[PDB]
């Protein structure tokens, strides 16, 4: 059991909070934006009006949580450090870039304070099931967190063992990931993210060229398929099953033509391009997904008038 | 309870026949390779020594069960159907092109037979877990192959059930589906598996990226030193991430069991073909299907020419 | 000097008729549509209101060109063989599916009719210009049609030599070639025309980069602050740089004419899915054709359907 | 006509200091290797042994062009400027990225000195035929180069004038162009190059398909094409003509299965999908050409084996 502050009450930060406490750990919360500090306080979560007295109020060693916006980060560290302790552990939980962690962790250990990065997965549903949490730093302050990563993680229980898991050790079967030095939770994050693009695209793809399995040799292509029964089915047996398969089945069971929904992406997924560019790897499937959201909003539009003027 | 033929008895005929048996069918079987009917007579499962005695011992009407190579159904079908009768049901379960199973269908109706196609997922799991199956043809037939194909399938507690399915009714729960007139099981299965390539792309595409993240052209290498547990990393995500799949959970095995892959050129079975030529005739955007299946090409070295005529022109200029 | 009948008196077959003419060779044209034919008598171009008095002036062996819509191909050929005599030689220069010329081929050479395909390129500059010629069928009638292709193509002044050609013979210096058997000439326009869609798909994507460098998510905006001059920067590409190119040439002039492109849903005339399909049959990796077609196919909003269940899966998670 | 410092003396330095002194300039070159500088001093062209006889040698205002190693330029700057005057300007004619120049350009005028970027195209070939040139920085350093630019640059003659072209003013006729303030040039030559990555494997995947086209429905693959031949032909008439056709038709007259030829890249491919991710702009063509020649070298390699291993 330990004391946490956490600074940024948007939902994740807040759920993160309830999360914590529900599990025994002590919480202060802080955030620009009162309302939001009060609607914690609100549920008996101690709160604090400054920066100050934030850090007045968590005994040290200290363990600061971040969610707060990316761009938000390095002014956030700036106003704190010099009001915080050798020996504190200042966690970034947020959708940073894992170049900006092994700079930021230099300058915060040149005050012998330690800089923890973690990538969070789960979104909305961590609250009960627990967040997956992939966690660069160095190994004495990740073990130190140790037990807040307990409390996180969804814990063994949220999926049968892999054979032979036994022949291991480490947290990997519990969810949470210590991967690396500075830097490698966010990395491992963000390949995270590219990765659910790709598949994302592969099953929309996929669906739509069943949605057009009755374009009609126009004989062969007369078939009028149930997507949503389609989708059901594949959650059982088939090779394809998955947590983004039992997404769409759920939407297209509501909505079979989708008619109540330009798909917007949030960073990670071009960072994992970039990445892929930089090391030489080849990245067709996860590009091809983030090229489809960004022509999705019509940035191929001046490509295409090019298009039709050569032509 | 039913008396099903199988022909067909590679692994996955042998399977179905051994699930057909446990959950209470009767089943003959038969195959042009003697030494594989006689492997499953061992098991005490009923044989049959040429065409004419597997038809001989299946009480009319009958259910025939394919499962051979795609490339030996026709001539399975002018072999034995002459031996058939009307009202008969025969299964085309192997990995046929939809567009076969529309001509097959009509030849056999004008013989009183129905032609059922059936495209089946999940592969030497199906044995114990059911297979998803995914069914195209006659409604008559289908409904006459329920019991067949509710032993075959995984059963609704396979997994748990999509908020509001309660709201609807057919069989999709049970992980099977009968998804449209002759072809559709094999236009759906096609589909899939061309997902599934799709699927396969994305995470190795991605793992190759981390299995890269200690490359440190290159503008700053101490942003590319990490060595990464790919093994580990698979792991962790199979619990509370946005990607955990049956694929993710496969991927996890293997790479438990060799962390650098170093015993294992990607071959591809037509399916992803068919799927991406599907999309072409309709006019679907299929970028990522279409580049899994290129990277497996050129996983075989077919690229090797237009890579010589690149470096080619970069000698020219 | 010869007589050629043409069949199809679209821009296309009206341009070539008037090049033939031009060139010195006897041509008597024809088309379903009367206007059409009417308006070429005028020019002074000798006309048939049948198929009947078409065949009838056309002397023998007789020379016959198609410029007819792919679909209207067979029930061309249906209609106007029954006049036709061996010896004869039919010439099929439209978009039709080298697949198709091989079935076509064969039967009329059951008749003694040498049945030729050729894939034109060129379009409406070919008039003045010349046609790029890609050549299918037997070598007799290739070289029977030896002065219809000369007259018919830009001739070797139209570009500079390729050093060591000298070295070599034949007619590829002219910009007509005799590429194979029936079938290969439409089969190399096809894969021509693939090329064509690559090769657009990089210019725009390209000219697309450089027109969103004043973008200035977004890191550091003041790195995407240009206001680039595209019509200016394809104008410059055309001296000195590694991709000046005929489709460049033409990305300047519409930049020109419309810095905006203001008074611009992209088409695709099917040889572009054609060679798609063939890359995937011989198992050749094709990313960049393939991307290239399916952009023109969102261009049309086919991604529809696939954007709406990435929203949802977002609204899901 | 003017004087011209050049330093990096390689191939592209040496040629263009041939084309400058024969249409005119003056040049004194530098290099760190002597040897270059003898074989260019044994050409009857001014050396120097140093950065500071060098900078004596050139009347200011100076004109310093750089053709060095992209990693070689700000150590190059540094060692320089102390020597530089105001009024002076610096051309780096090499391939660094656009944002090294809005840097640079940034430190240079601090101290008067203007930094121009020159992209240039044409290799080898623009000894005799000219460079095209992709120019960005300051108007009037741009304008008092145009001398040397014009030397450089390959002439209206080149190709046919664009029909309307006289309803325009500007240089872009000539083969050289302002694209804008600093950075501008590299970024329009890093988007040439992308470019030119596409229109290579737009071809290369072509060519393929045909060099398969005998694969053998076995009976519809059953041609034996003449790729020399058909890429001779495609010169004339058609619509894919171009100088790299031209290139891919001298290569496979000597060479019909290009047997004695693994594809390298140099960064501006990188570089240009790297700006497409930045921007949102859809880059399929552009990416799938750069991991082409990523997965000629075996970088797929280990994607290839995950493959094999699911299945």
């Amino acid at each position: 059991s330990m004391q946490i502050g956490m600074i940024g009450l948007g939902r994740m930060g807040a759920d993160m909070v309830r999360r914590l406490r529900k599990g025994g750990h002590e919480c202060v919360v802080y955030d620009l934006n009162v309302n939001a500090v009060q609607a914690l306080e609100r549920e008996g979560i101690a709160g604090a009006r400054s920066i100050e007295e934030f850090c007045a109020k968590l005994v040290k060693p200290r363990v600061v949580w971040l969610m707060v916006p990316a761009a938000v980060v390095d002014s956030m560290l700036q106003r704190m450090t010099p009001l915080l302790a050798a020996n504190d552990i200042v966690i970034d939980g947020g959708n940073s870039h894992y170049q900006d962690d092994i700079r930021r962790a230099d300058q915060m250990r040149a005050q012998g304070i330690t800089y923890v990065d973690v990538g969070t997965s789960g979104g909305i549903f961590g609250l009960e099931r627990g967040y997956c949490l992939m966690i660069g730093g160095e190994k004495q302050a990740v073990e130190r967190l140790d037990p807040v990563f307990r409390t996180l993680a969804p814990g063994i229980g949220a999926a049968p063992r892999t054979p032979g898991r036994e022949k291991r050790e480490g947290t990997a079967e519990l969810g949470y990931l210590h991967c690396g030095p500075s830097g490698a939770g966010h990395f491992v994050k963000m390949v995270h993210n590219g990765i659910e693009y790709g598949l994302m695209a592969a099953y929309a793809e996929g669906l739509n060229i069943l949605h057009h399995a009755n374009a009609g040799n126009p004989d062969f292509y007369r078939y009028d398929l149930d997507l949503a029964d389609i989708t059901e089915v594949w959650r059982r047996g088939s090779v394809i099953s998955s947590w983004l398969l039992d997404l769409s089945a759920t939407a297209l069971l509501d909505s079979p033509d989708l008619q109540e929904f330009r798909v917007s992406d949030s960073g990670e997924g071009r960072w994992t391009v970039a990445a892929a560019i930089d090391e030489g790897v080849p990245a067709h499937v996860l590009s091809s997904a983030l090229y489809e959201r960004f022509s999705s909003r019509g940035e191929d539009d001046f490509a295409n008038r090019l298009l039709s003027a050569m032509r």
